[PDB]
């Protein structure tokens, strides 16, 4: 019968339309595996100037979803036995020798746990390997290493550049020349190719004022993907059955389901940060807010790395200045969305659209 398809569109429309009205988004994709099919919902524009409308293959800006590539790649280093989790970081770039880097680990700084790197790089360090190095040296921990997560871009981007170090080639080169291609990833870019640009949506800010990212430092590693909701549902799928995988990356995307400590509800992965499930919408909000990126929290270390899989939920947001990307699987119920739009909208409102799909999935 039809009921089936009739339901899903009309519970996804339910979801997503008061919600792009209340934030005026122009344009937002959605795609859901469901019981081993995808399915894809478009709406609205990816321009409101050219009309261009949104597609599956429309190519959005993920920002900070980028992140969980970035740990992925730190998967395939770390089983291959390029570099350990609990190595120093200075280990890997000989330029942070004698810094204090050589007491943090690469752990604390996949997990943000290093001693206070903030958010982001001040406006005073440019994509520059020099300014980069820099920073890093001249850094000092506000607390100890391992005590506070804090979330920021220079230490899971540092992460990801030793990562690449440990494995002899540039950040940029692994994901275009190896990840993307082993994960089946064509519609997927750090520096979208000028073949594929008339997919790329422009982004809205204040005033809808055009946003675009632009260059920065160690931005392939915290912001820089831009791709379409068809294929970061790839790289959901991917995550929901790795041993479809060749070994080596299967192996790469199961370390990315490992938690090593908690904040509240949150149980924190390399790039992956994970709930029980089924949970409130306000905890999965809260999870998700403001203090969440931009305050500090004493973490509760566990025992030992804990498997992320069963009934859990697992979810990244990201944005940019004109983006604004959420991503959600249950391991457990074999389900994944990606909801990914041309504003940088409020996070609790990315999970208001998910919890709506998921509980009406559920219901
Ligand atoms: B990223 O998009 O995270 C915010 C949404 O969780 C991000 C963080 C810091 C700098 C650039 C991008
Ligand atoms: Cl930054």
């Amino acid at each position: 019968g039809e009921a089936p398809a009739d339901r899903l569109k009309a519970l996804v429309d339910a979801a997503v339309q008061p919600v792009m009205k209340a934030n005026d988004i122009p344009g937002l994709a959605v795609a859901i595996s469901l019981k081993g099919e995808p399915h894809y919902f478009s709406y609205g524009l990816a321009s409101k100037e050219d009309g261009r409308r949104v597609t599956p293959e429309t190519l959005f800006e993920i920002g900070s979803v980028s992140k969980t590539f970035t740990a992925t790649l730190a998967g395939y280093a770390l089983t291959q036995d390029k570099m350990r989790l609990d190595d120093r970081a200075s280990q890997h770039w000989p330029a942070l020798q004698g810094s204090r880097f050589d007491g943090i680990s690469l752990l604390d700084l996949a997990t943000y746990t290093a001693g206070g790197l903030p958010l982001q790089f001040p406006d005073s360090v440019q994509k520059d390997q020099a300014q980069i190095r820099d920073y890093y040296r001249q850094w000092q921990p506000t607390y100890a290493p391992g005590s506070q997560r804090l979330y920021s871009n220079p230490s899971i981007g540092l992460f990801g550049y030793l990562a690449a170090r440990s494995l002899g080639q540039p950040f940029e080169r692994l994901m275009e020349q190896q990840v993307f291609p082993a994960l089946g990833l064509e519609q997927t870019h750090l520096d979208v190719p000028e073949a594929a640009l008339a997919q790329y949506a422009q982004g809205y800010g204040k005033d809808d004022r055009p946003l675009r990212v632009g260059p920065g430092p160690l931005d392939a590693e915290g912001y820089g993907v831009k791709t379409s909701a068809a294929d970061l549902l790839r790289f959901v799928d991917a995550n929901l059955h790795p041993e479809r995988l060749d070994r080596p990356w299967a192996q790469a995307l199961d370390a990315t389901h490992r938690g090593y400590y908690k904040v509240g509800d949150m149980t924190q992965g390399l790039g992956w940060e994970a709930y029980d499930w089924p949970i409130s919408l306000k905890r999965l909000q809260a999870g998700n807010s403001t203090p969440m990126a931009l305050q500090p929290h004493r973490i509760a270390r566990l025992p030992a790395p804990q498997a992320l899989e069963g009934q859990r939920l697992l979810n990244k947001t990201g944005s940019t200045n004109g983006f604004g990307a959420y991503v959600a699987f249950v391991p457990g119920r074999d389900l994944g969305l990606v909801i990914l739009a041309n504003r940088n909208y409020p996070n609790a409102e990315r999970v208001k659209i998910a919890y709506a799909i998921l509980s009406g999935l559920e219901q």
